[PDB]
């Protein structure tokens, strides 16, 4: 029952700046700037697309292992998914480099300085799936979610030669990745993943036409926002699933690992492709409504109550049958 | 013989950028800043002054008690001054503020870009040293450090009332209050710490005369740079030691509070001003020599050797008889 989740592992630290940054950013000093900012928040949220996908899929009761590269300071954010029933034996602990960091400060009329920190991430091409093999058997399914990119090849090389299943997961790196990479990301897969934006950019960086991709992959899921998700078959078949309806957009970010942890969590628990995505899509709105991207709860009863609002009475108990 | 260090206790996250922030500031767009950089070390110190003084007693084998406010994600930093024999039963553990927090991040040119999140500091004004007392006893002497502001008066108030000896080390702090509020921090201490800029300013600001000061305290400690360190009691005794040779200048930081630990010991371990001072500038050019601020070493055979250098066998030996 097994998902192994490859990709980055990392966390978010988001400061406050009650002022404006422009104030300390007249010409005379741009040439070598010393910019000082008084601070009066500081969050920090739980991250990375596996870390996500991975307390996702754990929370919703499913088999998990996260298999990413971090540092000694992921100690708690171990914990933390373990109480959820994420197993870390996989994750390789760096002795020199910290745990990925994206830091960001925001003034009072929303401009931002930002900074990410790979870190132990660049040790994820170290890791062996063949480890993860040996110690659990072969996982149903692993996803290779944005990484490292020599990782991500390696993962992907190592599925096919091992005889693993693989969804392509590739998100964000897209737009950093060759054409000729992202064909190696795609040949094979179980499942390809993107939003629409990055399905666009998948087939005019690759030159593939949509043929050409569904002769290389079981299933196509595009991601559309507010207008829902389509699945494509390699037959031809297509399904469309709206989304849950929100009832605030309190922070988007994390919506599609969530989105993807649902759904390969339902189709885990045998349920079909409608009803997988409509479980996706509850778990989406769930992170779309709650700051951070692991900072949302689950509540059976609400899901069940929810489910059928969007989907139906019938729906919405095929869906919660199996958690 | 317990010194009880009240004060700042935070963590610096330093992060390297190899390109130039300059390529990011041009005039189109100052008005709404999104500056992204991509960093490629992060470099974490313990610190704060209270904790750095701490640090500093703990590893020569003094009897200290840190008291000051952190957050929850103090308890590595916990484990690391208890190591050193430093009693942390009276740091103030805030349920929602995070420790405080220094970040900056430095590119190629020695631009710098840096934020300060007081964070739990705030709370160090919800502390009653009478605590203190009554867990080990009347501190021999309670070092008011720069903190939160009103923290510091509270504190400097409170050892008034119970009777406690207590350090003036207001540092960073003189800057930002008034004439009013330092005579309120200097008046009865039984020691003023300051560096030579800081006595000039804490002269100007009150509008006290040095003979006025002295009248108030029982001695004035005033660090000179590589000048060493001039003494003065109130009876017009005046003592001046110089430095111990450094053989590098590898990081600044923390070198003042390292010069009060090692002084502050020497003086609750029985020896006289001069050898006193002559400690604390070995243990202030250990700090000047390594990276951060408690990231050195303490070694019993190397510091004879070099205080022997600096101030001959007589005086070496006479200071580590107490070690
Ligand atoms: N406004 C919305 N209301 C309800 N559901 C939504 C909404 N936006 C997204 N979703 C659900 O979230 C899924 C993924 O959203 P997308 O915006 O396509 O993902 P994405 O671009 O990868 O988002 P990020 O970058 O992870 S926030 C959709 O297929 C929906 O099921
Ligand atoms: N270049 C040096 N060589 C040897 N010893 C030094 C040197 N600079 C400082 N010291 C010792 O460190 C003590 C304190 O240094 P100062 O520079 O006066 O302190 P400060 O201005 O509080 O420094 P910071 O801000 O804590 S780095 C001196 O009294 C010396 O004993
Ligand atoms: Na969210
Ligand atoms: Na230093």
């Amino acid at each position: 029952m097994t998902i192994a989740v490859t990709g980055s592992i990392a966390t978010d630290h988001l400061m406050r700046f009650p002022g404006r940054f422009s104030e300390q950013l007249l010409p005379e000093h741009l040439h070598k700037v010393s910019l000082s900012f008084l601070v009066d928040d500081l969050v920090m949220h739980r991250g990375g697309v596996a870390g996500n996908m991975a307390f996702a899929i754990g929370v919703l009761g499913g088999e998990v292992a996260l298999v990413g590269a971090a540092g000694a300071d992921f100690a708690d954010y171990r914990d933390w998914l373990k109480a959820r029933g994420v197993n870390c034996d996989h994750v390789l602990i760096s002795e020199t480099a910290h745990t990925a960091r994206f830091t960001c400060t925001t003034d009072v009329d929303m401009a931002q300085i930002a900074s990410f920190y790979p870190g132990a991430m660049s040790e994820a091409r170290n890791i062996k799936l063949a480890d993860v093999v040996s110690a659990i058997g072969k996982p149903e399914l692993v996803i290779i979610g944005a990484n490292d990119p020599e990782a991500m090849f390696l993962h992907t090389e190592e599925c096919r030669k091992l005889g693993l299943a693989f969804a392509a997961d590739p998100s964000q790196q897209l737009a950093r990745l060759s054409g000729e990479e992202i064909r190696r990301l795609v040949n094979g897969a179980a499942y390809l993943f993107t939003n629409d934006y990055e399905w666009d950019l998948l087939l005019s960086k690759t030159g593939w036409s949509e043929a050409d991709v569904m002769a290389q992959i079981d299933l196509r899921v595009t991601t559309l926002g507010p207008k829902g998700v389509d699945l494509v078959e390699p037959d031809g078949t297509t399904i469309h699933v709206g989304v849950v309806p929100e009832t605030s957009q309190t922070d988007p970010t994390g919506v599609g690992d969530a989105f993807r942890a649902g759904f390969l969590t339902g189709r885990s628990a045998g349920l079909g492709l409608e009803r997988s995505a409509q479980l996706g899509s509850l778990v989406a709105v769930l992170v779309l409504e709650s700051t951070g991207t692991q900072e949302w709860q689950w509540d059976y009863e609400a899901a069940a109550s929810r489910l059928a609002g969007a989907y139906g009475e019938h729906a919405a108990a095929e869906i919660v049958a199996v958690l």
